[PDB]
């Protein structure tokens, strides 16, 4: 028997689906999503990290002008400074006090630390959805793991499950993301080979191990002074270190729908978006014939107490004549009231007790037990706790088409006004009938 | 100077662009795509290959009934047959006949051959398009390799090139593809865990090395021939072998737009779809001032021959007076005529020869030789050959462009009819003016 149902894409909340196969006792399956994951497919664009500036010992040519040639190093710079008269600990270094020049050169390369401390610029395309589903099949708690793309059917206890496709293709991740450690950011990182100084991406490489490094640090060599032998320079500070200080909140804290973000690999977890279709193939052996099942008679419902609040604030007690001893499923006949128990055992002429959750001020519902039904009704009190740390178990909130009891006031006013109109209309019609009877 | 152009994605066809930077001599660049690759990102769903049926020696109970035990092997089947009296080469298997029964069992495993002979079922997402561009820059042929997503900067000869984004996101690959050796197919392969016997994907595993194997071969054990111990069975033939025989044409033979398909990695090459924006950052050192360039005066164009053969069969000769020896860039002032030469060397008082390709019946066009322009005209002949082995170098012409100078027939006829209308209109106007002058 193929049964198809749809549940909201929420986590930690059970849903009930009724399986009606004629000739067999009704079956109720309790389904709960334990985890939902959207895993994006990523392609690495580049790695950015802290740069290292390399400055070889300066060359001093005492008598004559020093010269250098262009090099192909990532951000190479070279300059010759004239009129220098450098000193060492033992006194002046250079004999000539004229035509004395210093040759300074420097280049930029990726730091060795880039193998450990770096940010990865990734491109996101599409995501593969998957989920862990708990199903109360045959009274047992069975965990079903499958992809949520309408594929990868899995079989547990001879029951085949197909999950998805998802009703929504929304993801918390943008096309461009940056991953540092456990933190993922929706950052529009600059194009490879065209980074800017003092900003994220000032130094770039395709992979951590690559020797191909782009660098733009605006490294400028400065003149030495006061007889010193140093090689001063002006260079923009690493944009990586600046970014780390100014990262701001990551998607783990800013993403909508309560999405959790994880890395290694990158995942979006338990996003409350859209819904998830589920198709279950149920073996014929899983069904009990109505002739073998218990059949209840002379049933009646009472409701000792009710609070219209979360976590099943209502309680109902139903008296039944068991007839044959056995067990059967219990299901609500309305979406306004949800019953916690999926099934009960019936014996003798005892009463059954079930709990329920509703947003209704007046709980008006029917309960189906062992293929027969009773009518339950109660006035439900409000909660005292304004706020709770768990999601509501009831289906929805009150709507214009749903109201409390003792609302006969609305009917009485509507009826009274409608009567006044009906009478006024009749009086005018009768007078007109007379008017048209003239001549 | 940043120069932005758009060229067609047709590979092997050069396009020229004019760089107009006021104060400097006009520069002409030639660009040709050598290769365009659309490389899809793939995610493996499953591997399918030939299955191996495993049948262990049967068990014969000489005087009694054997029983089967359940097993969790991928397609396990077991049956016990009665009334069997098997023989060996040396005589009957046992003394007892009527109570003699046989137990046969079998299961299915993926073949060890699946390591080298298998088809991979992939899902495709997006393509990381890239291109290899040939550029004529400063008189030299340079090669630029870059991604075509618009986010990759490549600098050559101090000139920065940006390629893309692509004007089209079309790919020859569908969302679901199957790859065997060098052959990629677009097929809706069956979902994992739910294959069908005798069809592709009858036996599946997530990876070639996986021990988790799904199989649906509909293996049924049959009763052995009397007097024998063999184990007969009915099983669907491998769907992999059937698929190999019925594969049909591969995408490299069926794909639109002349796409070439290759595997390892899977990619589409040189698809003639849409166009590709290119942005070039040209350094000031690359430019020559108008005062540095030769000035060309008193020049005229003569066209000794023209055929619209699409092979640059047209020839034009331009007589010029140059102020000094040097080089000038040459560019067509119309899209109907393309000139093969990007630049010409000019000296003293002489003439230069260039070749061109057009589809015009009458080659009326202007040519910019340096800082000045000359007008060319010719009557062009058709080619003798019907078919060529290369794409046309000329562009597509509209209705107003294909017309010859013989179109003066249209003007004479249209003018004649227009004159008749103008006169008839005048006659009516004059009569109406008189008509209201006498009433």
């Amino acid at each position: 028997y193929e049964h198809v149902t749809v549940i909201p894409n929420t986590v930690g909340v059970p849903y009930k689906t009724l399986v009606n196969r004629p000739g067999y006792s009704p079956m109720v399956l309790e389904m709960e999503l334990l985890s939902v994951t959207l895993e994006p497919t990523l392609s690495l664009d580049y790695i950015t990290c802290e740069y290292k500036t390399v400055i070889p010992s300066p060359y001093v040519k005492c008598c004559g002008t020093a010269e250098c040639k262009d090099k192909n190093l990532p951000d190479y710079s070279c300059k010759v400074f004239t009129g220098v008269y450098p000193f060492m600990w033992g006194g002046a270094y250079c004999f000539c006090d004229a035509e004395n020049t210093q040759l300074s050169e420097a280049h930029v390369e990726k730091s060795e630390s880039c193998k450990t401390e770096f940010a990865s610029a990734y491109r996101a395309h599409t995501a593969s959805a998957s989920a862990k589903l708990r199903v109360l099949y045959q009274g047992n708690n069975i965990t079903v793991t499958a992809y949520a793309n309408g594929d990868h059917a899995v079989t547990v206890k001879d029951a085949k499950f197909i999950v998805g496709p998802m009703s929504s293709a929304w993801t918390p991740f943008d096309n461009k993301i940056v991953v540092y450690k456990g933190d993922v950011y929706n950052m529009d990182y600059p194009p490879f080979g065209a980074g800017r100084p003092g900003q994220f991406g000032d130094i770039q490489s395709r992979t951590p191990e690559s020797k191909d490094v782009y660098a733009n640090t605006q490294l400028v060599l400065q003149r030495p002074a006061a007889g010193t032998v140093h090689v001063p320079y002006s260079q923009a500070p690493s944009g990586f270190k600046y970014w780390l200080k100014e990262r701001g909140a990551s998607l783990q804290h800013t993403a909508p729908f309560g999405c959790q973000i994880a890395t290694n690999p990158v995942r979006a977890v338990n996003c409350a978006v859209g819904n998830m279709p589920i198709s279950i193939d149920i073996p014929e052996a899983a069904f009990t014939r109505v002739v073998d099942a218990p059949s209840l008679t002379d049933m009646s419902c009472e409701v000792p107490a009710c609070t219209h609040s979360s976590d099943f604030g209502g309680v109902a007690v139903i008296k039944y004549a068991a007839s044959k001893k056995g067990k059967c499923a219990v299901h609500s006949m309305t979406n306004a009231v949800t019953i916690r128990e999926a099934e009960i055992e019936v014996e003798g002429n005892s009463q059954l007790q079930i709990s329920f959750s509703t947003a209704l001020a007046s709980a008006e519902f029917r309960v189906q037990v062992c293929s027969t039904q009773v009518h339950c009704a109660a006035e439900c009190h409000p909660p005292k706790d304004h706020i709770v740390n768990y999601p509501a178990s009831h289906t929805t909130l009150g709507v214009q088409d749903i109201s409390a009891t003792a609302m006969s006031w609305v009917q009485k006013i509507t009826g009274g006004v409608g009567l006044v109109v009906a009478v006024a209309a009749l009086i005018l019609i009768v007078v007109l009938c007379v008017s048209f009877s003239r001549h």
